[PDB]
Order: structure tokens, then C-alpha cells, then sequence
């Protein structure tokens, strides 16, 4: 469980990620895709990009880092109280993209390294443990959905 005053780090580093919300989709995407390569082959529409000015020409790619972004920020909002935010994202992280925990944990170091590059006066140790502890929260959460639900990745 996070301290308020956790939340309210979290939160105010948020603020400046919603400053340009497509930039910091497309930068945590391309960390992603660099830093961990078989996660690109979890999307057929972005599997074929090669370079990075590919990637960041795409705007179908930024589109989505926008959606998932998003989501998350919803999610972190909710102050721990997200399951009805959650859980659609578990069912189809699940059911039709079958993405494992592992990746997960990959895209919240990815989330990580950009807050940390963009946001170094707002992204200390103290908001970057809190930070870590709400990815690790929803991680754990998303888990048990995935159980729950027969998959096992
Ligand atoms: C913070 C973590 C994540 C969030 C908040 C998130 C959120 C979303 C959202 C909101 C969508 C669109 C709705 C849906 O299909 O559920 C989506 C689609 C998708 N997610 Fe995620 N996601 C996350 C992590 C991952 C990871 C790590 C992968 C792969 C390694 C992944 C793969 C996908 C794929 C393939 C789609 C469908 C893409 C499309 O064709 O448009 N997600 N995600």
C-alpha cells in the first residue's frame, strides 16, 4: 500500500508525463522494443518497423503509446483503488494479447528509464520508488487477474 505521500509524488510527476503524453509513449515503446527485442514481436502492426525514426514516424505507434498511456495514468489516479480500471486490461493482456508478467515488468522499467530521463528533478529516488512500488502494485494485481482467468504466462 502506498503512502499518500507517495501518491502524491507519483502524481505530480504524472503531470509532466501529461505535458506531451504521444513523446512519452513513443520514448517508452522504442525503450522497450531496444531494450527487450521479442516484445516487438508481440505486435503484428509494429513488428516490421526497423529503426527508430521508423518508430517515431509512425503514428499509428504513437496512437497507441498514447492509449496506453492513458490507461495507466487512470489507473495511478484511482490511488489504489482501480480494480474496475484494471481488470479489462488483465482480460485482454490475457485473453488476446498474452502477454507475460515478465514483459510487464520490462515496459515498468522502460516507464522508469523515460520519467527518469525527461523528469531528473522530478523523479529522485523518493519518486522513483514510488513509482516503482504503484507499477509493482498493478503488476501483482494484473497476475491474479491473469490466474483467475487460466493463463499462466
Ligand atoms: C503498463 C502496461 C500496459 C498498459 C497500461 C497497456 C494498455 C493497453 C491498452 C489500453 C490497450 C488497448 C486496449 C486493449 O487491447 O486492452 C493495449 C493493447 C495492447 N497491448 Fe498493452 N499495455 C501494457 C503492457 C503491454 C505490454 C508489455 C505488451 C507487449 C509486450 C502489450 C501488448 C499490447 C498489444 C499487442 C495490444 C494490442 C495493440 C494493438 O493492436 O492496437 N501491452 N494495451
Amino acid at each position: 500500500v502506498l503512502s499518500e505521500g507517495e501518491w502524491q509524488l507519483v502524481l505530480h510527476v504524472w503531470a509532466k508525463v501529461e505535458a506531451d503524453v504521444a513523446g512519452h509513449g513513443q520514448d517508452i515503446l522504442i525503450r522497450l522494443f531496444k531494450s527487450h527485442p521479442e516484445t516487438l514481436e508481440k505486435f503484428d502492426r509494429f513488428k516490421h518497423l526497423k529503426t527508430e525514426a521508423e518508430m517515431k514516424a509512425s503514428e499509428d505507434l504513437k496512437k497507441h503509446g498514447v492509449t496506453v498511456l492513458t490507461a495507466l495514468g487512470a489507473i495511478l489516479k484511482k490511488k489504489g483503488h482501480h480494480e474496475a480500471e484494471l481488470k479489462p486490461l488483465a482480460q485482454s493482456h490475457a485473453t488476446k494479447h498474452k502477454i507475460p508478467i515478465k514483459y510487464l515488468e520490462f515496459i515498468s522499467e522502460a516507464i522508469i528509464h523515460v520519467l527518469h530521463s525527461r523528469h531528473p528533478g522530478d523523479f529522485g529516488a523518493d519518486a522513483q520508488g514510488a513509482m516503482n512500488k504503484a507499477l509493482e502494485l498493478y503488476r501483482k494485481d494484473i497476475a491474479a487477474k491473469y490466474k483467475e482467468l487460466g493463463y499462466q504466462g
